[PDB]
């Protein structure tokens, strides 16, 4: 039933993860208490802790929730933004704000990504009038 020594996070992890901003501009960081709240949220969800220390959990985390975020909460998805940190910071990464972190992340946290589509428009007929022969 136990299990996950002391933190997520070492010493080091820790003070870098007690200023991680949540917001462009709305002030207010991230600290080890929202950390303490994800981790919770997260192995709470369906995850294991130290699970969610170790880049390995934080991935099969930051694979299942990505999806399953559409399907769980806007609430998992600051169980997200702070797991892709946390998967930012167990990486190598450090980052400022979350969504920074989750630029890093959104790049598979290394690197590489394309993106393209396109569309352009679709519609047209009938709608006019003649009178005369």
């Amino acid at each position: 039933h136990m299990g996950a020594r002391a933190s997520v996070l070492s010493g080091g992890e820790l003070d870098k993860w007690e200023k991680i901003r949540l917001r462009p501009g709305g002030k207010k960081q991230y600290k080890l208490k929202h950390i303490v709240w994800a981790s919770r949220e997260l192995e709470r969800f369906a995850v294991n802790p130290g699970l969610l220390e170790t880049s390995e959990g934080c991935r099969q985390i930051l694979g299942q929730l990505q999806p399953s975020l559409q399907t769980g909460s806007e609430e998992l998805r600051s169980l997200y933004n702070t797991i892709a940190v946390l998967y930012c910071v167990h990486q190598r990464i450090d980052v400022k704000d979350t969504k920074e972190a989750l630029d890093k992340i959104e790049e598979e946290q290394n690197k590489s990504k394309k993106k393209a589509q396109q569309a352009a428009a679709d519609t047209g007929n009938n709608s006019q009038v003649s009178q005369n022969y």
